[PDB]
């Protein structure tokens, strides 16, 4: 075969009042790795929603081991930190603290309850979806009224989110992480092709759908972001860059970047690098290449 | 020690149909030889055997050993391996089993197997059997040689070199030491190119040969291969972008010469670096068109 097949995230559950979960301030956790764009989703959107004072945040190393991914004090790394809360020394721990059963993949992002000690939500779609509304009640009534997933752009997010999901998103990986030249192709045609489409839309255009900020952007920035930096070169994702392939894309790229800090203060280049670039499988060598440089271009204004 | 030359009244004379050469199109430094071959006119003179590019645990195979669309079989002696052409001239010979190979026919030996020296050969040995435009080029002439032994000298150590000793590196420090040196050589380069056609003296040299093997192979396989990708040539260096693509386009020596799927299979099957095996399929083009902003 040789094809990348993403395994889903197995807790689902929200926080509702009356449900199991209550929105409470400072009773829920995000264990995250900077160079991960699906736990980079949950990061944006906390800054965006203010929920900084509210639910709380743990960088984990971005040297992904052979156990998992570690706590800083286990492999450190600058900005990467130690668990506060259960001594643990690797993502792993948390699961098996929830349920010592579990037979998942010990993934971050983690949405984790400090109260029963278990996993709430390890679905990144579905925790920035949590912070529109679950939070509010703790939030100023302009911050709450911030939603990125609303109704009458629902359809048109979903459309757009459900190929770039599969093409784009995932595409990068089913790319980067094919171990057969067919398997390989197969994945980075279709991510080009997405890319091309998504050039059309982006024409002219800040914002994905309805002129406005919406979770179909952050979805796709975290991908974009590091594609130039890191899945070019390592995933050969090479056909054409961002920067000098695609000019609507990297237009509405810098904006977000350069202009709404919740994406520039959240995009941590060295972790990204230090994370793709160690994996083994892919790169035996080791080496983070130096390039490119910059990073990010300057918007130019 | 395979470092020979063709002279009038030497070991080896000039002579047609009696000269040949080994090469793989995706090694830069065998291409020098084939560039020239085509600059000089001399095909029908000198013949050439394409190796595979897939280079394995013993050495450059031929094509009937490792098939590869232009790849070609040893016409001569059945060789399996570039080694047993070497092997056939000394069955001690203890050096590398490089590409190109200047083979000499008539006695089965190894003229010349240095790249340099066998490009400056090509200039005069055979112009005895050339129309008057082709023998009067010489692209190591007299008054330019100091020139172009001076930009020689660090293209070739830190770009020539360069590429290699950063892409081969198996340290973080190392690398390093070896690509930050390579991009100030193509800073360099940008500022001797910006509003020129060649390197030295406003006519194709050597040095423009020696260089271009290596520029031609940087976006299509040296950025991401071997991580040579501070930035691109097509992105980042326009006059040298401009240069290669005047080369390229104008000058059928440099492009029929020109295999990327040959330059990509050779690079990407290298198993500690890219255990995967995996061939990009970009970039996409190999070399943008001439006409291109």
């Amino acid at each position: 075969d040789g094809s990348f097949k993403r395994k889903a995230s197995t807790f689902r559950r929200f926080i509702e009042k009356g449900g199991e979960f209550e929105p409470e301030k400072g009773r829920y956790h995000l264990y995250v790795a900077y160079s991960c764009p699906w736990a980079t989703r949950t990061l944006i959107v906390r800054k965006i929603k203010g929920l900084e004072e509210i639910v709380g945040v743990t960088i984990v190393s971005p040297l992904f081991s052979a156990h998992g991914w570690p706590f800083g004090d286990v492999s450190p790394f600058p900005g990467a930190e130690a668990d506060p809360f259960y001594n643990a020394q690797y993502v792993r721990d948390l699961y098996l603290r929830a349920d010592p059963k579990y037979e998942g993949r010990f993934t971050v992002p983690v949405l984790w309850d400090k109260k029963t000690e278990t996993v709430v939500n390890n679905e990144s779609s579905e925790i920035i979806r949590i912070f529109n509304t679950a939070f509010n009640e703790f939030l100023p009534a302009d911050k709450a009224a911030i939603h990125l997933y609303p109704e009458a752009l629902k359809s048109e997010i979903d459309e757009i989110n459900e190929w770039v999901y599969d093409t784009v998103n995932n595409g990068v990986y089913k790319a980067g992480f094919a171990t057969t030249q067919q398997a390989y192709e197969a994945a980075v045609i279709p991510l080009f092709e997405s890319l091309d489409r998504l050039e059309k839309i982006l024409t002219g255009k800040d914002y994905l759908v309805g002129d406005q900020l919406t979770e179909a952007d952050v979805r796709l920035f975290v991908t974009i972001i590091r594609f130039d930096p890191a899945y070019v070169g390592h995933f050969k994702c090479n056909l054409r860059t961002i920067r000098d392939g695609y000019p609507a894309i990297h237009l509405w790229l810098r904006k977000l970047y350069w202009n709404n800090s919740a994406f520039s203060e959240t995009c941590k280049f060295d972790h990204i690098k230090a994370s793709y670039y160690a994996q083994k499988n892919v790169n035996p060598t080791l080496v983070v290449p130096l390039g490119p440089i910059p990073n990010i271009l300057p918007l130019h204004h």
